[PDB]
């Protein structure tokens, strides 16, 4: 408990391409690098020589494998995979010192999913069953490790940003990955790793939506997705506030929108003229609440040339890498509940630093939920 050396800095990735861990698959154990995903409950693999990739699954050297005869189409938005489902014998080098039996879709098809020069080749779901493909009596990585040894039912992770790293710590929390104090959310519902945003601010000024606004239809943690997004009312206020904080630069309307970046000369990016930004979750109490806040330096990614990397949504708040580079954060699953630290590692200058901060009063937090 509290301590897992062999777990730090088992993370690894390029900016704008995901965090991966290493793992493996089958027997003898076959090694790929997979990226860890919080937004999703799946762990599907490349099990052909699609080009982008640098290793895939051969179901065929595995003495473990065991066919589950059935195949699983999995559209997104933008892209999609099919595989065809088996189990087979797991483990995580960095990690534990265990192996389970797991489901895996190995990846036959794809568009659009695969990033061209990355170096991961699956991907790690971590949420819950209910989201899992095609549907949850999928049982999900974390399940099946969960019910098949001793780890505890949490783990945790520490996304450092920009080559990135960072530390995922399974069956526990490790002190020397935060500073100052944990504080916790609760889970709302096991699904996606739902939470609910009770405030948010701007350099300290409220935006004052009515909070349900906030979680319109859901906010969840996905260490999976790049940006913050928000949801379109949220996200439309959220600019207007950060233009007028910043308002003494100006840069085209393009910019506020993903569609254009933005560069200084090398060395003079001027991060005080951009507003930091909070967010105000419900805490374990009632009418308790806690404030994480993170910088520019989380917000504008760099690409001297920057994306702003909030965006609008029509999928509810995604607290992705915008929000995880800053904080250590803990998945008490046994607990359904998230916790927040300030991240040893996060990327911050000599004059603001990422935060942290309880108890506030907040009335009325429940209302924020959407049904
Ligand atoms: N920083 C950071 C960073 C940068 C990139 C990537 C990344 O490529 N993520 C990625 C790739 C393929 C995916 F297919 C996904 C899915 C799979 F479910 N997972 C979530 N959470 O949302 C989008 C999605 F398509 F639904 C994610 N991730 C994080
Ligand atoms: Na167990
Ligand atoms: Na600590």
């Amino acid at each position: 408990r509290g301590s897992f050396v062999e777990m730090v800095d088992n993370l690894r990735g390029k900016s704008g391409q995901g965090y991966y861990v290493e793992m493996t698959v089958g027997s003898p154990p076959q090694t790929l690098n997979i990226l860890v995903d919080t937004g999703s409950s799946n762990f599907a693999v490349g099990a052909a020589p699609h080009p982008f990739l640098h290793r895939y699954y051969q179901r065929q050297l595995s003495s473990t494998y065991r066919d589950l005869r059935k195949g699983v189409y999995v559209p997104y938005t933008q892209g999609k995979w099919e595989g065809e489902l088996g189990t087979d014998l797991v483990s995580i080098p960095h990690g534990p010192n265990v192996t389970v039996r797991a489901n895996i879709a190995a990846i036959t098809e794809s568009d659009k999913f695969f990033i061209n020069g990355s170096n991961w080749e699956g991907i790690l779901g971590l949420a819950y069953a209910e989201i899992a493909r095609p549907d949850d009596s999928l049982e999900p990585f974390f399940d099946s490790l969960v019910k098949q040894t001793h780890v505890p039912n949490l783990f945790s992770l520490q996304l450092c940003g920009a080559s990135v790293g960072g530390s995922m710590i399974i069956g526990g929390i490790d002190h020397s990955l935060y500073t100052g104090s944990l504080w916790y959310t609760p889970i709302r519902r096991e699904w996606y790793y739902e939470v609910i945003i009770v405030r948010v601010e701007i350099n300290g000024q409220d935006l004052k939506m009515d909070c349900k606004e906030y979680n319109y239809d859901k906010s969840i943690v996905d260490s999976g997705t790049t940006n913050l997004r928000l949801p379109k009312k949220v996200f439309e206020a959220a600019v207007a506030s950060i233009k007028a904080a910043s308002s003494t630069e100006k840069f085209p309307d393009g910019f506020w929108l993903g569609e254009q970046l933005v560069c200084w000369q090398a060395g003079t990016t001027p991060w005080n003229i951009f507003p930091v930004i909070s967010l105000y979750l419900m805490g374990e109490v009632t009418n308790q609440s806690f404030r994480i806040t993170i910088l520019p330096q989380q917000y504008l990614r760099p690409v001297d040339c920057y994306k702003f990397a909030i965006s609008q949504s029509s999928t509810g708040t995604v607290m992705g890498a915008v929000i995880m580079e800053g904080f250590y954060v803990v998945f008490d699953r046994a607990r359904k509940r998230i916790g927040f630290a300030v991240s040893a590692c996060h990327v911050h200058d000599e004059f603001r630093t990422a935060a942290v901060e309880g108890p506030f009063v907040t009335l009325d937090m429940e209302d924020c939920g959407y049904n």
